[PDB]
């Protein structure tokens, strides 16, 4: 018989399920950044990639496979068929349409909704017990959409939300203070992006409230213009998009961080997008970022942050906006 | 005074040199793959990025910076000016021209040589004691060019060479055997790419020579066509380029692996491109991949692999080709 | 209500089964070396400790728990009762007695057998699907004992075996060559310790057979005395026992390496102790180290090393020794 | 010539200075816990061990060396002579005596002082530019002693201090809240151990002050007895000492955490023991733990925590205690 059979005696033909499997749907720059970050943090024993562009998908898959010598994830697979995604613990959706010239925002949102209508049922068929982590924008709306289509309980449908926005905030805060972002604490809540809410009262280093040291923190009156930090959380994303065309690395790392908490059941707290009806004064079925405890069953718990009247009003405004958009969408 | 000054008492204003600094020149897909792989393996305390496209460079830099919370490399910098590269231990060149329609190979090679004529003197000015790791293709020729321009001793000028080719080989070998590539041993030497030489005699698992088990290994007569494995080492690269347009992930991981050996002085053995005159029968100043011991002073030693007459002839043919191309190039 | 309930809204009131649980039985120096190594490679989401000495057990557990901030293993538990071990994927046995005044080694072996008669049934009750990794000495005999008491198929009963011995060999080989042990290839097979067999023909760097370069490799007359390398594999262990009283760190790291391959399903090849009847000429039910493919279902495959007549005779001699001891033991 | 010379061509005949060297003085349980933690986080390219007990020292060194295959620290050395420590970036002192029958704690403190009188001059001769990290107890006093004997500026003399105490606090807080210690924020300052000060006002999750939610936090009358958390920070250490005889693992991990910040220049904030005269109302030359920014030049900056009158009084009391002990010690 063969060289293989001369070299190797096989006892065991038992099938084996993947035990720590992650799927990434959508292998654009964001999806691949998520994939490489996950691979290099050894979060999965199997990584599955899905796209509709078959050549891109296969080529990306093969490129990762060629680096297997340098990795500790023994199985990397891909396909347009969702059977490759079977038995995933965690499925990350980074699939999206490209805005065309002369296309409205609303049309693009609806094109992304329609992509989700095809993706989510297929994911659910093959991984009924998975957690869904939604990265695709508009992320708060598409997390709601994924929830409604999947039929999953709300603990298993999580939007990356303001995890990245909060990471940018801690980055910017660290630059101003000369401290590593790990030691700089501050929370951006609500909607990902423009309408995000910096919670000034929780901003601290070593448990020291910046707001109590500096009462003008977060106001227009501030000599030091600390509001500019939050403004830059928003503008820095626009800046990266202008300079290189898109963002990928930061979101990839942030998603790997959330994945770590889920896959290893860490019960760390992250600002992610969750079904917030009945809390913080919100009365409609919408997803907004608040600090959530993440582990193996998704969101098990959330932190009830004390907001100023102004902060709360901004969240309710966001919720009204999201409800309005949600009802003018089609499904 | 300021909130910073209220929060933080500064004692120490001493300047501080970077102690474990790496530079990547050329932030295309390869350069960025190298950067992310290095960042996620904590190989540097400072990463510097250089390109000629200022917007791309800045946007990439900012995108990595936004993920700082998730990293243990506290300083990421960039610029077109090489003063940002000062005091690097290791400088990785991934800078390259794009082939235009109707452009010869030779013209492209010369365009890459001319890029090196601008890069290498600038690198050397600011990091005279660095190791140079050349990734740009044609890698064997451009490693020779970097050596000649830099004036560095040959131990400090290293071409990524067949490190990636050998990684692909061990990947493919592992697929055939059902074993992790880490446990599958085999060496591809000589030129990166088409003319690479698989050394059949060193192919083993657990110290068991495949050639001794299967004497037809590497021949045309082989029922099992193990030559196809090496053919696929070549074709798989062309395949990835066809499918996704380029390769990035595998090379990025392979470069991070070489960087690990250098930065941590591991004295591991890797198939990299080194000045091979006077060895394996070669009589001209050319760079080819052989197994080299890598650490803090670059290539300190190399392994003398016993080659068949045929293997040796293929290397000498390669050396003659490289010498011929080298003399028809301009510097 | 409580501060917890004021801070935290609970979504989900669920039990939570451990997904990547490892148990260490025996928290002496070897057990705790295994524990810390596993904790610092993030191989488990839950670690369970068992001993008969309650105070030591509890104190060790608490000491690890106090380092939780610095680890990514969210649940560390301990008890005398094996219910704390329930649903382990991997159970590592490092439990044993200490040789008393006037006690033969064989008397001690029987006391260790009797320890296993208490441990193994308890482990099996609470983790019927686990892999068993036996570390306690005499390791080859006690792996057989664990197999017989457990009733487990042979893929799921693994002795740490010569993984450590082979690591020592590659260390010593690296000292002689000035190369990292990772790049120095060589296998020690058979029994852990004194009777271990160095396979000279597999010794290589970069696929270059040392035996072919140096035909006297492994002979007594060798100018360079390379047999001393294997002798030192044995004597170095006795040396550490003499100088420090025991060994712990190297075995801890070796066991973490095996655990990595199992928990991450890597299908790497390791020289571990497996039920070898019917292979390598062995005709009795014994455990000896040969190169095995390790993954999530334990030992899936064996590499068939080509041995000299003498190497094979040494394995069969070992098998006859183990069979003789196994028959004169009481169970 | 030799098999080495047949296998390997030497390019470069150079000495090689260590670039990222760490020394551990005192290879008891705490020293070796520090060593293994540092080795498994790849913080050093060379580790040097020192003790006065030669056999134990050599045996421990050899045991680590046998695990080299599984590590990425290529050089591990040991000796009684401090020439093995030359050119260390970081030197960690874990050396100490054991309390004898009829011996006061103060008598023991003086014996530990006398140990430092021998150690520190020797460390300084061979690594005049190192940072000193003092772990030996009484840690605050012995950090002062190391400072006085060394003549080093205060940025380069660091006591492990309350980094461990704060880790215990966050562990216990996490047990009460059902959240990972990483997401539970809270500071223990002042002296390591009994007299440590919990700063109630900094206790938070997600920037939410527990003190503001629960005003009785830190009072004796508290319904929920949150003072018990701090009491347990102290008692849990006594508990581990009572149950196991000593503590090692948590301190090992805490020291590796400090070492990480220094070796990688992270500028994270840690509660470590620093020369605090002129701050927090302290008027004598003593070392107490406050939140310090740690990097490659040791302590670069201090965070100025807003303390209650009572918290500040407790620090000053500690300073008066330390000053009194320091004056009645002989050197
Ligand atoms: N939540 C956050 O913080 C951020 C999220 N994003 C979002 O991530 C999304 C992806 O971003 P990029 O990679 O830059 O976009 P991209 O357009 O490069 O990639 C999208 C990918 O989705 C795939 N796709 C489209 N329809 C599909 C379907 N039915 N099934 C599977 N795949 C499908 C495309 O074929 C394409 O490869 C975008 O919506 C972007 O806004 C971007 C950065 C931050
Ligand atoms: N040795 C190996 O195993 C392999 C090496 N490669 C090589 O890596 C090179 C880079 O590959 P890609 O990122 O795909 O190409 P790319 O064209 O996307 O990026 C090249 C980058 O170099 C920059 N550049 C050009 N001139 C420069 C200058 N004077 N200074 C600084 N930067 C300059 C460009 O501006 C551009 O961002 C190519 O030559 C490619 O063949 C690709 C994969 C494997
Ligand atoms: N396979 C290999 O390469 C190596 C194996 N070893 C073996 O590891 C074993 C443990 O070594 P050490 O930690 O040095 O010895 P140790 O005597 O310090 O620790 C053994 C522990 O076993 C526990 N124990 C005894 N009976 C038990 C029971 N019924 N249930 C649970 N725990 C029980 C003891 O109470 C004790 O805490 C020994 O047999 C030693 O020879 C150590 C060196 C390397
Ligand atoms: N800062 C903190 O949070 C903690 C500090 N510790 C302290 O760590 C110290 C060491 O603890 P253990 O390992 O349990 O004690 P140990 O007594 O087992 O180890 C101490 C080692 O110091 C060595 N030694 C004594 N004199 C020396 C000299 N002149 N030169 C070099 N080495 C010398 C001994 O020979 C011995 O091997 C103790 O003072 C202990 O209290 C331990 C717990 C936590
Ligand atoms: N709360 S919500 O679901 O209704 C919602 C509405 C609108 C947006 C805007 C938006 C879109 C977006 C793309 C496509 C659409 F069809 C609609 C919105 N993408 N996107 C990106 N962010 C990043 C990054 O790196 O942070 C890169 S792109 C952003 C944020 C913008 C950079 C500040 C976000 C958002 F969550
Ligand atoms: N010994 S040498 O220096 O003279 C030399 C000559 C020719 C080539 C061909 C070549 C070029 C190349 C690009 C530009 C030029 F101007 C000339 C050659 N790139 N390149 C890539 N490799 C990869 C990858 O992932 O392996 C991606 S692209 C390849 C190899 C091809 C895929 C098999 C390589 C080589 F080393
Ligand atoms: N094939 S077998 O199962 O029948 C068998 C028989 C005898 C021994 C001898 C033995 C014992 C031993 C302890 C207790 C007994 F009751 C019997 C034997 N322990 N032990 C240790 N090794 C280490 C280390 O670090 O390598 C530390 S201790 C050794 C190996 C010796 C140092 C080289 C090993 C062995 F596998
Ligand atoms: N501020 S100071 O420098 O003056 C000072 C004085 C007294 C002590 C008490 C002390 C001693 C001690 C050992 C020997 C002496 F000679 C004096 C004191 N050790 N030690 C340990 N801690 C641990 C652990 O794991 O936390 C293990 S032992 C402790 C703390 C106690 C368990 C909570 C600490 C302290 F920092």
């Amino acid at each position: 018989a063969t060289l293989k059979d001369q070299l190797i005696y096989n006892l065991l033909k038992e099938e084996q399920t993947p035990q720590n499997k992650i799927t990434v749907v959508g292998v654009g720059a964001v999806g691949m950044a998520c994939a490489i970050s996950i691979l290099m943090k050894d979060l999965a024993d199997e990584l599955a990639l899905v796209d509709v562009i078959e050549d891109k998908l296969k080529g990306e898959m093969m490129d990762l496979q060629h680096g297997s010598l340098f990795l500790r994830t023994p199985k990397i697979v891909s396909g347009k068929d969702y059977n490759v995604t079977a038995n995933s613990k965690l499925v990350i959706i980074t699939a999206g349409a490209r805005q065309q010239e002369g296309e409205s925002r609303l049309n693009l949102v609806q094109r992304n909704v329609n992509i989700f209508k095809f993706i989510i049922p297929n994911v659910v068929k093959y991984s009924p017990n998975c957690k869904l982590l939604i990265v695709s924008n508009p992320v708060d709306i598409l997390t709601y959409v994924a929830w409604k289509i999947s039929g999953f309980p709300k603990n298993r449908v999580i939007g990356s939300g303001c995890n990245l926005d909060s990471a940018r905030f801690r980055y910017l805060m660290g630059e101003r203070l000369g401290v590593h972002p790990l030691s700089c604490h501050g929370w951006v809540l609500g909607e990902h992006g423009d309408s995000s809410v910096p919670v000034w009262s929780g901003m601290n280093v070593a448990g020291v409230s910046l707001k109590t040291l500096h009462p003008d923190l977060g106001t227009d009156k501030d000599k030091e213009q600390w509001k500019e930090v939050h403004k830059q959380v928003v503008e820095s994303a626009y800046e990266v998009i202008k300079l290189k065309g898109y963002t990928s690395w930061a979101i990839g790392l942030s998603v790997a961080d959330l994945a770590e908490s889920i896959m290893k059941n860490l019960r760390r707290v992250h600002p992610v997008s969750t079904m917030i009806k009945g809390l913080y004064g919100i009365k409609d079925d919408v997803f907004l970022s608040v600090p959530c405890i993440l582990g193996q069953n998704g969101i098990s718990d959330l932190v009830k942050v004390t907001l100023t009247s102004e902060e709360e009003a901004r969240l309710k405004k966001s919720a009204d906006t999201l409800w309005g958009i949600q009802k003018e969408l089609q499904f």
